[PDB]
């Protein structure tokens, strides 16, 4: 419509337990991804991209995107700064962005050697956007964890038509 | 029934003193509300949402107001251009409504800190609805504001019935 549906309270929003730094750092795929402002789009199937999370010295994560956005590699860097427990971070140098007024991240549960369920949530000039992603080590997708990505995102009151599933592509992000 | 309570006489619609441009500007919460189009609806109580001034260059202001309409959040947005004194409005480009004939805006009182009282009138295709909003700058209600609210609003012709304190929520206008 031109509306949004709300971002969930964060106390539905879980946290893993003893998040490791730099055992969840390094490349992930997208394989799964969900969210009030994500829509399954048949005219233009969304396409997989990935993700780098480099652990910096401060502990800081310099976060790297590479996406193919029509016809093209395109590259999304930013820095992600811990909050207020291990496993949450917020955007680094936020005034560059004069537009946003909050931007949190969320590690939602991780096994770091296959799979992982970040949120992210964000207000910008008023709007509330909201996501969640599910990341692979590698581009494979289980039934059973689909499962578990599609609960989770309804459980956050998100219909079917808006929780996407990323066509493995293997190019720009290999 | 099909019919409308009255608009009342201007008259008897104060206007505050001084009315301060860039104090009045911000979120505001509306704790209380009425009107002969609003009414109680005990099957689905109405809930609180907020209403944002900002204020332009031209000194007109950008009004945003950030609902929860069933399942979604909504988003009002339309500027108030100053009329004859300060604290008083029209609705800018009023053309892009071709069934509005008349809009105006009063802000009956404010201590910009904590709360203000604003009316609101417009004849739409022959018919006057009319409004009182009690804005917040908190969710906050004093029963001595509230019950200073009914009485303004019974001033104006305002059974019971049309007087209502949305629920406070605390989502999609936090
Ligand atoms: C965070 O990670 C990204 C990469 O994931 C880092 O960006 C990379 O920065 C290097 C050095 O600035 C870039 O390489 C240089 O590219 C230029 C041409 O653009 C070339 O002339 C140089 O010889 C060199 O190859 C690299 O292209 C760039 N990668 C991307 C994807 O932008 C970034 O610096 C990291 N941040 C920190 C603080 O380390
Ligand atoms: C009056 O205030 C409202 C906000 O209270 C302003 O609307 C906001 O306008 C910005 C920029 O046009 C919107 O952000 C953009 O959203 C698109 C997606 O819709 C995104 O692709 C852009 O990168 C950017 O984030 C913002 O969503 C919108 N907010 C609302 C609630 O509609 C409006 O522009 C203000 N009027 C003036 C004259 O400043
Ligand atoms: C303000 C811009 C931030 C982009 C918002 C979300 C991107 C999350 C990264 C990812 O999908 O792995
Ligand atoms: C023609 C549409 C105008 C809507 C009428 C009144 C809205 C007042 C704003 C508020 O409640 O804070």
């Amino acid at each position: 419509t031109s509306d949004l549906i709300p971002a969930p309270p964060l106390s539905k929003v879980p946290l893993q337990q003893n998040f490791q730094d730099n055992q969840f750092q390094g490349k992930w795929y997208v394989v799964g991804l969900a969210g009030n402002a994500i829509l399954r789009e048949d005219k233009d199937p969304q396409k997989m991209y990935a993700t780098i999370y480099e652990e910096k010295e401060d502990a800081s994560y310099n976060v790297t995107s590479v996406l193919f956005r029509k016809k093209k590699c395109d590259y999304a860097i930013r820095t992600f700064v811990p909050g207020c427990q291990p496993g949450e971070f917020t955007l680094g140098n936020i005034k560059s962005y004069p537009g946003l007024t909050s931007y949190l991240v969320r590690v939602v549960s991780t096994n770091y050697n296959q799979h992982a369920m970040v949120f992210f949530k964000k207000v910008s000039q008023n709007r509330e956007y909201f996501k969640i992603t599910l990341y692979g080590r590698t581009k494979e997708l289980t039934s059973e964890l689909k499962n578990n990505f599609i609960r989770f995102s309804k459980s956050l009151g998100l219909p079917e038509n808006h929780i996407v599933f990323p066509v493995p592509i293997d190019q720009c992000i290999d």
